[PDB]
């Protein structure tokens, strides 16, 4: 498949195989343990069962990592994404199906009581104001902001899922299989630039946030307009007037540019976007080197099987 051109990377991905095959094995241990909260959540420390069996997630990073440890079947609910009546797909079916407890933004807390947790997950950076509202439902962890720092995120996770040891040997993996992909396609030499299209603007991505730190640790290097750290992303406008009005879209070139679509209304927008005078006068785009990516695995998972999914669309940085 193509959009105006441009060929689409992970259509061949299955998403029904993103979940271990089995649940991660917890660290030996008794049938409590102490984990501890992100930055600035009171109290640190929080016992939280070894096997907990009605899990209430309130980020999608979360998610992601449960998948990631097999836990998923164990999931009572988790929050939906603040733009969407669906779950997230890309990380298979049991996820997909899921109940929500309202969304990230807002969770529902009558609605996680009747859920009858016995362990929430939830993100300091998303619901500063819900901790103690939670905590005294079930056991809560807090974990920092998804984005950039998502393998400490995932650690916060196999705390609280007592999976210390399981988590340590994913991040190893990745670790390693990053690299080799990185040496393989001679990544440092290749400068990728990250775009994602909502239904009226263009998000150029810098080096702070979520798909940038996956890139780093293949090792795939950025245009100079996309090193910026202050946010995770500068943001152009593309309606029918904004292209009439010739803006220059050079901030998004590189030697290979992945776009995203936020949303199906961004998607039936983008041709129109990547055929535009602006667009057109991209290198990358005369060089036939700009690719869809999949939003999910690119900008709103944010975990480990994200991360293994962009670094698949990676080894595109080396091709003819």
């Amino acid at each position: 498949t193509q959009i105006a051109g441009a060929g689409v990377l992970g259509n061949d991905r299955k998403p029904d195989e993103s979940c271990a095959r089995a649940a991660a094995a917890a660290d030996p241990g008794p049938p409590t343990r102490p984990a501890h909260n992100a930055a600035g959540v009171s109290p640190e420390m929080v016992q939280v069962p070894a096997e907990a069996q009605r899990i209430v997630v309130l980020s999608g990073d979360q998610l992601d990592a449960l998948c990631a440890l097999g836990l998923q079947s164990r999931i009572v609910a988790a929050a939906l994404p603040n733009s969407s009546s669906s779950q997230p797909s890309y990380l298979g079916t049991t996820v997909h199906d899921l109940p929500g407890v309202g969304t990230r933004s807002a969770p529902d807390l009558r609605a996680i009581a009747a859920a009858h947790p016995d362990l929430i997950l939830g993100s300091q950076g998303l619901t500063p104001q819900l901790y103690p509202q939670l905590a005294a439902i079930a056991p809560t962890v807090f974990t920092a902001a998804p984005g950039a720092d998502w393998e400490n995120n995932l650690r916060g996770v196999g705390a609280a899922t007592a999976r210390i040891a399981a988590v340590d040997a994913l991040i190893t993996g990745f670790a390693e299989h990053a690299t080799q992909v990185g040496t393989k396609h001679d990544a440092t030499h290749f400068q990728a630039s990250i775009v994602q299209l909502t239904a009226n603007t263009m998000r150029v991505y810098g080096a702070n946030n979520f798909p940038a730190s996956v890139l780093s640790a293949v090792g795939v290097d950025r245009p100079p307009s996309q090193r910026f750290t202050d946010k995770a992303y500068i943001e152009i406008g593309t309606t029918a007037a904004d292209l009439a009005k010739s803006p220059d879209f050079s901030a998004a070139d590189a030697d290979i540019v992945y776009l995203s679509c936020a949303s199906e209304a961004a998607a039936e927008r983008a041709a129109v976007i990547l055929d535009s005078d602006p667009w057109r006068k991209l290198s990358a785009n005369r060089d036939n080197r700009v690719f869809v990516v999949n939003d999910q695995v690119w900008q709103t998972g944010e975990g480990m099987v994200a991360a293994r999914g962009i670094v698949d669309d990676l080894r595109w940085v080396d091709a003819p």
